[PDB]
C-alpha cells in the first residue's frame, strides 16, 4: 500500500469553508512537498485546472506543469503525478516536456519513474471557453485521449514516429533523448464505453471515493478488461479520498461535522452544475458528495489511527495499491498520518 | 551593464565540434545555474526548440519551460528569460504558467521580476510539422506575436479579460492570482514591418551579434519607434554574443581558430538552410556566421580580459544594457569572466 496525497493548488479542498491554512503559493507548496518527501509519501497528484474549482473561479490557483517541474527539482524520492487534458495540449510538445521532467526528477532508489501523467477529460466547458481548450464529446473525448497517449508512447520508443488520427497527427517526428524510465499513464473515467479505451491506453487506473465493495468491483472489472486486451493486470490503482484521523473517534466525527457545515453563499460549488452535466460518471453526484472533492467522504476514512488503518487494509485486499489523500491543514495532517497510520498499514 | 548567458540546452553552442564538456542533462544545467547565480550573473536565456539546432536533429536536447521552472526553484537571484513561440502555445495557458513561475521564482533583492519571456518566431518549418506548431509567415507572423502578447498582458492586469483576433481570442477569462511583478516581454525580429509591431508589444529588445555601430544604430532606431508609439524608451537591450577570454590575445585567437575549424560531416548545420529561408532578417546569414549561433563572433569579444572589457564598455555607451554570453565549457568560462572581466566593467 503506497501512501500519496493531493497537492493543494486551490488553497484547500473544502468547498464549504474558506481559509484552511494552506495558501496557494509556492512557499507553502515547497514546504509541504519537502515534508511529505521526508516522511515517506510515495506520490502526489497535481490536478490541472486553470480556474479554482474549490474556492470560486476568481480565487488564487497554481498551474500544474510549472509547479510539478519545480516540486521535482526540490524533492528526492516523491513521485509527481500531473494531470493533463488532451484538449489543452499538443501531444508532441507534451512528450518532450515529460522527457525533460523525467531527467529533472531522475528515478527513485529502486529505479522507478518519479513522474506520472493523469489523462483527465476537460469536463469544465466554461474553463475551455476561457483558456482556449478543445471541448470534446464523450465518445470522441475517449478517442482524443487514446490518440494523445498513442503519440506520447510512440515518441518515447520510436525514432522517427508517424501517427494519423482525427484529433492528433504527427509526421516523421524526432524526440531525443528518450525518458530513462517512461512516465506511467494513469486515467479516470467511469463511462462504460470509455472503460475499454482507458484499459487499452493506460498503465494504471484512478478512481473517485467509493466503498470497499464498489472499489473491489471496479478494480476487478478493469483488470478483466485489461486481461482481454493486453493479457495483463493494470500496474497500479489509486483512489482520491479525504482522511480525518484523531486520537478519539468522537474528535474525528466532530471534525467531519465541522467540514460538512454547508455555507449557502460559498463560491466553491461554481463548477458543480457543469461537473454534473459534462462528467459522464456511472452514478450522478449530489451537492453533499461534492463538499471535499468527488465523493471524498464516501470511503469514510474517519476515526482513530487503528480504525482508519483497518479500513485502508480492506482497500488493499480489495485490489487498491495507492491512496491519494486530501487533508486540511495538510502540513499538520500529513505528518500525523505518517506517524500514526503508516506503521499500522504494511 | 548586466551580464547574462545562454543556458546550454543542446549540449553546446559550436556547430563545427561535438563534445564541449556541456551535457544536455539536468545534472549539468543545475550545477551551471547555481554557479552563475552565485557568481552574480543577472539573467540566463533558455531558447525554445523541440529539435537540436546546434548538434543535429537527433542529438539530445532539453525542453525550455520545464527546465526554466526547475532552474528558478534551485536559484535565488538569477533571472530566467524563456523563449516562447505563439504557434506552439495558447496565450491564456501561457499567462497562467508565467504567473505561477513568477511565484516559484519570487523577485530579486531590488524587487525585480526573476522571469522574462522572449517572443521568438517559429522559423523552423520542419520542427512545426513534427511538433504540430502553427507555422506563420510575414504580417501573419508579426500579427500572431502582437495578439499573443495582448492576451498575456490583458490577463495579468484585468479581471475578466476579453480579446478578439484572427490568431487568438478569449471570452470573459479569469486569471487569479496576478503576478506580483509582471514578466518583462523581450523580442527579436529585424524585419522593417515587424520592428513597429515589436516596439508596440515588447518592453525590451533582443539583438543578434553585431558591431558597435550596428548595435548603436539599431538601439537608437528602436527607441525612436517606441518614442512615437508609447512616448518612452525601451527598458532593456540584450545582445546574443560569443566570448573568448584568455591571459594573452594569442591564446584567445588560437581558441577562435579551433572553434571555427569547419568539419565537413558536422550535423550542426541541419537547420541552416531553413533558417536562411524562413527567418526574415535584414541581412542574410552565411555558413561561417552560423558557426557558434546567429553572428556570435561578429562583436569579436575575443582577447585578454582588458581588451574584452574595453569592447563591452563601448557597447554600454552605444545603448546596450545586457549581454547574453555563449561559452564553451560554460562552467569554466563563465567563472573566468566573473573573476577577470566583471570588475573591469562597472
Amino acid at each position: 500500500m503506497h501512501f500519496g496525497y493531493w497537492t493543494p493548488i486551490y488553497g484547500g479542498f473544502l468547498r464549504n469553508l474558506g481559509d484552511e491554512g494552506m495558501p496557494a503559493t509556492w512557499d507553502y507548496v515547497k514546504k509541504l512537498s519537502q515534508l511529505a518527501d521526508r516522511l515517506g509519501y510515495h506520490t502526489t497528484l497535481v490536478p490541472e485546472l486553470y480556474l479554482n474549482d474549490r474556492k470560486g473561479v476568481d480565487a488564487p490557483s497554481l498551474e500544474a506543469w510549472s509547479l510539478s517541474s519545480a516540486i521535482l527539482a526540490v524533492t528526492e524520492q516523491l513521485r509527481v503525478m500531473t494531470a493533463v487534458r488532451p484538449g489543452f495540449h499538443l501531444p508532441a510538445v507534451t512528450a518532450k516536456e515529460s522527457a525533460t521532467i523525467t531527467d529533472i526528477a531522475g528515478t527513485t532508489e529502486a529505479g522507478a519513474a518519479r513522474f506520472a501523467l493523469n489523462v483527465v477529460a476537460a469536463w469544465w466547458e466554461e474553463e475551455a471557453r476561457q483558456y482556449g481548450g478543445a471541448f470534446t464529446r464523450h465518445d470522441d473525448r475517449y478517442r482524443q485521449a487514446t490518440e494523445f497517449v498513442d503519440v506520447l508512447r510512440g515518441l518515447w520508443e520510436h525514432t522517427p514516429f508517424t501517427y494519423e488520427g482525427e484529433h492528433f497527427s504527427v509526421r516523421d517526428s524526432i524526440l531525443s533523448p528518450k525518458p530513462g524510465v517512461h512516465p506511467p499513464v494513469f486515467a479516470g473515467g467511469e463511462s462504460e464505453s470509455g472503460r475499454d479505451s482507458i484499459a487499452t491506453f493506460a498503465d494504471s487506473y484512478v478512481l473517485h471515493g467509493g466503498t470497499v465493495e464498489e472499489v473491489r468491483t471496479k478494480i476487478a472489472d478493469m483488470n478483466a478488461r485489461s486481461q482481454r486486451i493486453h493479457q495483463r493486470d493494470m500496474a497500479e490503482f489509486g483512489m482520491s479520498t479525504y482522511i480525518i484521523v484523531r486520537d478519539t473517534e468522537a474528535e474525528a466525527r466532530a471534525e467531519l461535522a465541522r467540514i460538512t457545515t454547508v455555507d449557502p453563499h460559498s463560491p466553491g460549488y461554481a463548477s458543480f452544475e457543469e461537473f454534473v452535466k459534462n462528467s459522464e460518471l456511472d452514478v450522478e453526484l449530489s451537492k453533499r458528495e461534492y463538499s471535499v472533492g468527488t465523493r471524498g467522504l464516501r470511503p469514510d476514512l474517519v476515526g482513530t489511527p487503528e480504525q482508519v488503518a483497518e479500513k485502508i487494509r480492506a482497500y488493499q485486499d480489495a485490489g487498491l495499491t495507492l491512496l491519494l489523500i486530501q487533508c486540511s491543514p495538510a502540513h499538520e495532517e500529513l505528518e500525523r498520518i505518517a506517524e500514526q497510520v503508516f506503521p499500522l498499514v504494511p
